[PDB]
This record gives structure tokens, sequence and C-alpha cells, in this order.
């Protein structure tokens, strides 16, 4: 009886009716299932030139691919890219015409993390190869990705550190090209409707179960599958943090970051 | 009464919430015995950089709000980074927190890339309090009295001819202070939520010293919605209220959320 949705628990018609009746004015609207063309992007760096292999990556890619596909997203997976190539790929994704007939997107980045951003494949101390988190939000913003204006953009980042001070986030501050937008694109908020969810916790290896996925990605998939039907995604992220509250060996506490969501994002699995 | 402008949560409303989600709501303390503390730090008068007009209306608005929500408010004004740090460290050590369920910290100043401007700041010899330092001073190691309790941080840190007050990043030996092993095994940073506005100062001229729109909008939403919405959502709704821009676009961000539960203020209780 299971199908496109896999192991994601379905929101019944009754359930969906209730959520929408109660808060429709502040729920991101979703598009008709039959005609919508949802897109997602996973970029996973596993094999690196000068830094450790990320054993566990393939289980994560497979799990997140399955998850997002079960939630209705056409998932485009890219592997072992330089920051330069990650940039080129981001811009292409941002420019896909399918987003015009979509209601939302997910972007997943799985790689090594340092203070300054996400490590590309050719990264070393001498020769840097870093994707700045900021560039993700910029390339998907209102001006650079007008097809996703007013639509939620969920950015999941697994950027495990090791000895370094995780991923830094947060600051507090040439002229661009005139592309002659209608004054309603011009006057829109540059950045709006983003939510990020970030883990920089290193992996604990089990040699008995090598190849196995990161606990973060596993815990996220588990919670998405169980609670996509009843909770909006902000709340699902909070519940992942709740699940990690009593520490085991390796303490995990992923942070929700750069929230410019204006409405609740419900996934309405089954619809 | 003591709540004034804040709409009160009712016993039926308040029991509604609690029954629905008590296992995932931050518990609040008995009203008669809790001693809630909040801190406002505002730099408005500066040596070298522009005077921030309308600060006093914001201070007064935020103080009243926090008092209405059940917090005793200490306000500190025009401090160097060094003095702000001293004050924050003092705030963290107050015994009241031992008998409290939560806190709010408010920072209002000029902001740059590196963090919040202090009174003596110039681009020639900076004076900046790092946002990181705020979280560190209130974290589990350094402020054990607020472990497992919500710590709301509001930063109004207006941008100059500058790209912003940026956050984030992913990833010298400290003094050994002999913490209990339960403190050592605890999550170092948990139960925080920041709401940040980095919008520049436009100034009213026929009628000056009239508050900032961010703070006004936050206060209005807290008054309206504390009786039915957790702070997270209240912060969402302020964003919702700014969706169609006025002249000066404002979209304040929620940042560094390690909240594991929902923080209902339950005004009136
Ligand atoms: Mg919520």
């Amino acid at each position: 009886s299971s199908g496109s949705e896999g192991n994601v628990k379905l929101c019944s018609l009754e359930e969906a009716q209730r959520i929408w009746k109660q808060k429709s004015a502040e729920i991101y609207p979703i598009m008709d299932k039959s005609s919508r063309t949802r897109l997602a992007l996973i970029i996973c760096n596993e094999e690196f030139d000068s830094i450790p292999r990320r054993t566990g990556a393939e289980v994560d890619i497979t799990g997140m691919t399955m998850l997002l596909q079960n939630l209705g997203y056409s998932v485009d997976v890219k592997k072992n890219l330089t920051a330069s190539d990650m940039t080129t790929e981001l811009e292409a994704f941002a420019h896909r015409p399918e987003h015009k007939t979509s209601d939302s997107t997910f972007l997943v980045f799985m790689s090594h993390g340092i203070r300054e951003g996400i490590c590309g494949k050719k990264h070393s101390e001498q020769v840097p190869d870093i994707l700045q988190l900021n560039a993700i939000f910029n390339m998907l913003n209102t001006k650079n990705c007008p097809s996703l204006k007013d639509k939620p953009k969920v950015i999941i980042i697994q950027a495990a550190r090791g000895d370094s001070p995780g991923v830094v986030w947060f600051k507090d501050s040439l002229p661009t090209t005139e592309e002659f937008e209608d004054d309603a694109i011009k006057k829109a908020h540059i950045e709006k409707d983003f939510i990020a969810f970030c883990s920089s916790t290193p992996d604990n290896v089990s040699w008995r179960h090598p190849t196995m996925g990161s606990v973060f990605i596993g815990r996220l998939i588990e919670h998405m599958q169980e609670y996509a039907c009843s909770c909006d995604v902000e709340e699902i992220f909070r519940k992942v943090r709740f699940s990690f509250e009593q520490p085991d060996g390796r303490a995990q506490m992923p942070t929700t970051e750069r929230v410019t969501l204006t409405r609740c994002f419900y996934l309405f699995p089954g619809h």
C-alpha cells in the first residue's frame, strides 16, 4: 500500500482540513499535487583531495533523497564539488523554470565545516576551497531567484567540524547590474522566507557499523517521517533538538538559523 | 493593574495550552515566589559615532513591557564593551536567576560586522562586544542558574554604510574552575533564541525622539499575542507584519535557536 511517500506518515484529509481552517492565513500555501513541480538539491562532499573521507555519506544521501522524494520533491544530487562548482550549481538550481510551478524548496549541504563556511573537494590550509553560507542565501534571494519569492526555502546544513570552532554564521552589515525588474520585484524584501537547520557536531565512528549515517541526518529523517503530518517544519526542528536533550556520548544540539519565515510551513504529506 | 497593556492569558486559555503541550513547554514558576530578572543595555550617546535619537522611548517601552511580563528590569546605558561585559557577567551571577524560570536580555546600539558598538567605538580604535560573547556569558558553564530555562536575546543593532551585523560560522587555554560533573556533561549552549534587527536609523524631524519601528512593532506584538503564542511565533508574526514593505524594508531575523520547548509567557500567571 505504500508508494511515492515511502515511510513518511500521511496527513489525512481531515487532519489537513483542521490545520488549514485554524491558521490558513499564516500557512504557506501549497500547490495542487498533480501540476506542481517541486525541486530539491543535495550537495554532498564525501571524497576529498587533502582532507578525510566522509564515510557515512552515501547512507545520508540515500536517506535524504528518499525523504525529500517522499515529501514530493524532485531531488538533484551533486557530489564532491569545489566551492566554485557548488556556486555554479546553486545558480543553475535557482534558475530552473520548475520553481515557477512550485510552492517550496529544500537545499541540503553535507560536507566538512570550518569557521568560514563549507569545505569544497580541493580544500587545504594553504589553498582554501570554501563555500560561504552567505552565498547560499544570496543566490536564492528575491532578486537572484524571483521564482521562489514568497515561498519557503529550507536549508539543511550538516557541516561537521572536528577540532575547529564549528560554522560561524552571523554578521551585522561593487554596484549590481540593472536587470530592470518591475517595481514590485524592486520593492520586495531581498531575503525572506528562509529557514536554516545546522549541525556542526563531529561524527562518532562505530567500526562495527561503518558506512552508517550521521546521527543528525538519521534523527531528522525520523522526525520528518513521524511529524511532517502534524507539525510545521520550525516545530519539527525544535523536536529534533528536544530528542537530543539528554546527552549520549556525543552531544548534539542543531540550531535553527536565519529564520525569515513569515508563515508556518506545513508539508501536508499525501497532499 | 501590573500587566496594563499586555493582554492577559486566562485560566481556561492557559490551561488549554498547558494540557496540549506541557511536556514541550518551558515550565513557569509560582508567581508569588519567582524573582524574574531582565537586562536592557542601550548605547545612545557615543564619543565619535552618531547619536541614536528616540532611544529613550524604546528603553521606556521595553522596560514597561518586561515589567508587565513579570521581569524586574535593570537598564544600563552608554557602556564600553568592557563595561557591557562586566555588567553581563554581573547579571549572569545574580541569585534571583536561581529562583526564576527565564530571562530576557535586550541590546540596542549601533552594529557592525564584528558585533555591537560600545560608547568609545571608532574605526581607528574599535570598541565592540561580540554577539558570541553574550551567548558564552549566559551559557551552561558560566550561568548555571539558567540551565534548562529560556534565554531570550533581542538585538537592535542598526547598520551603517555597511553590509551588516553578521552571525553564524561553523566550529588561550581556559581557567579550570572545577564545575560539577553534571555541568560538565550538560549541553554547553541550549535554550537560547535571538531576534535581531539590523535596519538603519531613519529619523523623524518635525517630531523627533519618536521610537524605532522595530521595537514598537515588537512591543505591540508582545502585548497582543503573549497570551496565546510562544515567543518563537510572536517573532514570526512581527515578521509577518512587515511583509509588505513601507519605505524602509524591515525583516528582523530569528537566530541561534537552541530552544527545545515552546516558551509561553502566560501573562497574568
Ligand atoms: Mg510553532
